[PDB]
């Protein structure tokens, strides 16, 4: 587990999880401690599997659906689905996976964060947002979509650096101490 990986979901309360696309079936190669909680699944019996031992016999095929088609076109998704605890509870489970870079700007990875649970966190999120500049909404919207720094840059007209001071701005302006947690909430919103 590289630094990042944990630097990115271990910072954020919400549970979170990451996968690498370069591993057959696509398994998690970590968790938060809010995952353990909201699941009751340690990490040890989490890394190395695919997220999909969350699903179980009423989970919604067509919300599944949309996340792998979300995850082969590098989109973020964020559904409701029905999902299953540790102690075999079901649970409506908001489940955003998007598409994240690593620290070098190189490998693409899927973050993951759940909540159980609606519209309240949309309306939030929106709210958030509306704090923020054009130019920061701008950059907020191109970052959550998957894209490298270097990429947003190219469609901002801007340098990498540029962007980065921009995001280390809107990092402080919404208090968040993740990139896990900024993705979320741009999506929530619809931005
Ligand atoms: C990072 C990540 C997190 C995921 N989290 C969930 C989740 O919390 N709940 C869920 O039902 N599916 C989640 N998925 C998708 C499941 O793995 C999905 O059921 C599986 O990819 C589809 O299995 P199949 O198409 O091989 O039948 C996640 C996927 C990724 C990449």
């Amino acid at each position: 587990p590289a630094q990042w990986v944990l630097d990115l979901i271990e910072a954020s309360p919400i549970a979170s999880v990451v996968s690498d696309p370069r591993l057959a079936d696509n398994p998690l190669i970590a968790i938060n401690q809010a995952f353990t909680d909201l699941t009751g699944y340690s990490e040890e019996e989490c890394v190395g599997r695919n997220c999909r031992f969350l699903a179980g016999s009423g989970t919604e095929p067509w919300l599944t659906d949309k996340i792998r088609q979300g995850v082969r076109e590098h989109k973020p998704v964020l559904v409701e689905i029905l999902n299953y605890k540790k102690d075999g509870t079901p649970f409506r489970n908001a489940v955003l996976v998007a598409p994240i870079y690593d620290d070098d700007d190189e490998l693409l990875y899927f973050l993951g964060s759940q909540v159980e649970v609606g519209m309240a966190r949309r309306e939030r999120a929106a709210e958030m947002l509306k704090t923020l500049s054009p130019r920061q909404l701008e950059v907020t919207t191109l970052v959550a979509s998957g894209l490298r720094n270097k990429e947003v840059a190219a469609r901002l007209g801007l340098s990498e650096k540029t962007v980065k001071m921009h995001r280390g701005l809107v990092m402080e302006k919404l208090n968040l101490k993740t990139s896990a947690d900024l993705v979320r909430i741009a999506v929530e919103a619809g931005i």
